[PDB]
C-alpha cells in the first residue's frame, strides 16, 4: 500500500474547487492513485464525547478528533462519489482509497462499512 503523509500536499494531489455545491476548495488527484492507499494520520483536537469518531473495541465511542491539506478533501454525499473510507489505526485516523482513483477526479471521504 501507498502511503501519502498529512504533513505536507502530496504529489499525487492538487487542490482546486470542490464539484460540491457548499464547500469552496477540494482535493483532486493529479495522478491515478490506486486501490488500497492510506493518507494521514489525520490531526486534530481530541474533543470528549470536520470531525471525525474514534471508536471503542466494543464499537462505541471513545472521543472525536476535530480539524493538514486532508482537511481539504470534502465529505462525499453518498457512496456513488465516495472514493475515501475512514479507517481506524490504534486511535488514528486515516483515509483510504475503496479503489483506484483515476487522474484530475475530486477525493470524496466518508464512513466505510
Amino acid at each position: 500500500v501507498q502511503k501519502l503523509s498529512s504533513l505536507v500536499l502530496p504529489a499525487e494531489v492538487i487542490i482546486a474547487q470542490s464539484s460540491i455545491p457548499g464547500e469552496g476548495l477540494g482535493i483532486f488527484s493529479k495522478t491515478w492513485i490506486k486501490a488500497g492507499t492510506e493518507m494521514g494520520p489525520f490531526t486534530g483536537r481530541v474533543i470528549a464525547p470536520l470531525m471525525w469518531e474514534v471508536f471503542n473495541e466494543d464499537g462505541t465511542v471513545r472521543y472525536f478528533i476535530d480539524a493538514s491539506w486532508m482537511t481539504y478533501i470534502k465529505c462525499a454525499r453518498n457512496e456513488q462519489e465516495q472514493n475515501l473510507e475512514v479507517v481506524q489505526i490504534g486511535t488514528s485516523i486515516f483515509y483510504k482509497a475503496i479503489e483506484m482513483i483515476p487522474p484530475d477526479q475530486e477525493l470524496l471521504v466518508w464512513y466505510g462499512n
